[PDB]
């Protein structure tokens, strides 16, 4: 077979992708065998750092003790290997002894996957000629979640896993995200129990035609501006000042790159998983959760949305509809775990539990920690709206308390002074469940609720 | 109009990139204007350091004098922008006072961007400052900056070769001899039997005669034209390091740190202060197909995807055992090697292959696109050392799998490999010294087979086999 002229850029595809992301973080490794030994390491108690690049076919890592891998001297043994032809089947490093002055490889580990990760291996030392009783076993840390970082005291979490707050944070989403595409007869039914989204006749669709100009946009910013109020009267919840950057590369940042996979302030991006039987929601969701996306999407809305010329544009309903539908969607997904999904009118008591603090449904979403910090972050821009206007239009918005809430008198930059709750606004803890029960089945008669509109750019 | 449903992800194109390009770096900045000051520095002696990612759409940064930049503590002035709508024509940002305890910015920066075509560094940003503080109640402030991009150092300005050594490299014997080694064995399979006859008549085809080793026909992995290109390059290993010391890279440069992650780092990467840094791809005007091939495999995705993919292969054992001494070597060639010069180049028109006017021979004409001048380029030595070294772990690799199948041999003075079962003949090809059966090298003959040889946007010698893949 004739061999290639040339090469060329050899980005990893979809297989190579998602091998890299099943080796990418830190494992926990022990030595097995009559012959197991490492110079200058035990035999148990050691750990494997590796990392991919998004498209790279290169692996890199380093394998020492715990406290070594932390530490600012080289750890004892690098990491080099290739994903070429690599699979579960089949995965092949070499290990370069840093103790020794030489890059010459010491090692050479071939590794399966036994099916967060398990692999199971080999090791030949390359001083001795091919036998060795030389294997060892590692297994992949857990991806900690935001709720084993972050913990929300008794009292906040009391409130956020109740079934009204539960059911009432679904159903004001779900009212006014499916409006514009109910019938006459979902419509007066939800008018009937006053769970339309804003004022009866005149309500504000947040995803019809006229989203942008109908002030949907300030049910939005209004309504979560509410949510944080009551959630920091029982607990400090600070708002992100800055996104969260994506983890540094274990090329750059040995010790900063471990420790993002230990999620220790509850801001590392979870890893992407892959949905079996949806590709498109794969691709998707692994775009969303990458460092492209960060520098494409997230820091772009990060400046525009703190830019005076850009909000200055904006009436608080447009400012209120764009983040929302762009940015506020997106940063939920970037930053969900695990769960396959509830069917949004499925009432199952397990969905009730506080385990359940999926980002991906609003019926959970609240209860995960990162929720308050990312909305915190929205919250701060109406600040930043509100001075952008008062540098380019000085007067034309003026403060005023609306329920309780620091908010802003209608005018010039914001078209209504109504903005909705729920029925408290517009329309027993027991009837009230079963009526906000009865508005979603109203509504409703596989992917996450966030997910729901997912498009892929052509790219993808 | 409707405004977008839903987000997707928005890659800059290659506007953006290439804007991105433009801003990604170190710049002198100066602020002008009778209201220009900003708080704790000074007008004039300032930088500003910018960032774009790959196909990011952001754009940040950092604006303190040059010694803060470089400095453990957070710089004076952040930069937060973004290239939504943005051209040569308009560059916006923010700037954040770090010192204030607030991310809420302090100025509106808005630039315009100028191309340099004739001092005055690399490109110009220049425009106008505005307080945010400072009510609209207020008058016009006077509030502007200029900034010059600084110049990316070249390697030869980083690592000076000796006046021995450099003596040598850009003679008209080496120049001439390089280029024609190279191009008699990459051009035989294309020549007609009237230019080899003519090849054979002065010495210069490649190999032994009537059996010669092309580089690049249908048998270039089987025919050991593989020895003739390790070889060769270890001959001119050993003499090039008689004259001057030239430590092989033990490991590939990785590409630079962004800023978010080491600024001190990112900004030293600018000063190139160990010769290895890559130079930024540059736009070939009217030749997209090469700046995008180019811009590919100067990039980290290359480093990640192909680079790194060769530092393994070329050091597992398992992967050399496979291949003979010809095979490994035809392989590193047509691959890895024509990427190492075209990642490392900067910016020389491309000199005509048969162009012998006597300003191409001057120790200036180092680019690394053409083997008239690539050995001249101190770069050049660091990786060649690197594919050197790389015999040694083919050897070791035979050894374990294939112990006593290959045995070392002294030839032409050089520490090297008897013919086997892995080493596919026992006569390299330095040229006529080796092979030569005609009808010091004469500079003349040279000039005359390379006539023989080289009897359209253009494009460098290194850059000739480019292919994109399908994604670029």
């Amino acid at each position: 077979p004739q061999t290639p002229d040339e090469a060329s850029l050899d980005l990893a595809a979809t297989d190579g992708i998602r091998l890299g992301d099943r080796l990418r973080g830190l494992w926990d490794l022990r030595l097995v065998g009559g012959d197991a030994e490492l110079p200058g390491l035990p035999r148990e108690g050691l750990q494997l750092v590796l990392d991919v690049a998004p498209k790279g076919r290169g692996l890199i890592g380093y394998l020492d003790t715990p406290e070594r891998l932390l530490a600012a001297e080289p750890p004892r043994f690098r990491v080099l290997g290739d994903l070429l032809g690599a699979s579960s089947a089949s995965i092949r490093w070499r290990l370069v002894d840093q103790a020794s002055g030489s890059v010459a490889p010491t090692h050479d580990c071939s590794a399966v996957f036994d099916e967060d990760g398990t692999l199971s291996g080999r090791i030949q030392r390359l001083e001795r000629s091919p036998n060795e009783d030389f294997r060892f076993v590692a297994v992949k840390r857990h991806f900690p979640l935001a709720h084993e970082r972050i913990v929300l005291n008794e009292k906040l979490l009391g409130w956020l896993v109740s079934p009204q707050h539960r059911l009432f944070h679904q159903l004001w989403h779900a009212s006014r995200d499916k409006w514009h595409r109910l019938s006459e007869k979902q419509r007066n039914a939800l008018r009937g129990v006053g769970w339309q989204p804003g004022p009866l006749d005149r309500e504000r669709d947040a995803r019809g035609p006229r989203k942008d100009r109908n002030a949907s946009g300030i049910d939005f910013f209004f309504m979560h501006r509410h949510m944080l109020h009551t959630a920091r009267s029982m607990q400090d919840l600070p708002s992100w000042e800055r996104l969260p950057r994506p983890v540094v590369p274990l090329e750059y940042d040995r010790p900063g790159f471990i420790r993002y996979f230990d999620n220790p302030d509850g801001f590392s991006v979870p890893p992407a998983w892959v949905a079996v039987d949806d590709d498109e929601y794969s691709e998707w969701l692994h775009g969303l959760k990458s460092a492209e996306a960060y520098h494409a999407n997230f820091l772009v809305w990060e400046s525009q949305y703190q830019d005076p010329a850009y909000l200055a544009k904006l009436t608080l309903g447009q400012f209120g509809s764009e983040l929302e539908l762009g940015m506020h969607d997106w940063l939920h997904m970037r930053w969900a775990s695990v769960t396959t999904d509830r069917f949004p009118a499925d009432f199952a008591p397990r969905w009730f539990r506080p385990e359940n603090d999926f980002l991906g449904d609003p019926f959970s979403s609240h209860v995960n920690p990162v929720f308050w910090s990312f909305h915190g972050w929205i919250d701060d821009r109406i600040e930043d709206w509100y001075r952008a206007h008062e540098r380019f239009h000085p007067g034309e918005v003026q403060r005023r308390e609306v329920e309780g809430i620091q908010w802003f008198a209608p005018g010039r930059w914001v078209e209504v002074g109504d903005p909705w709750l729920g029925p408290a606004t517009h329309g027993s803890v027991e009837l009230d469940v079963e009526t906000m029960k009865l508005a979603l089945r109203i509504i409703f008669s596989r992917r996450p609720w966030y997910a729901r509109n997912l498009k892929l750019a052509r790219d993808q």
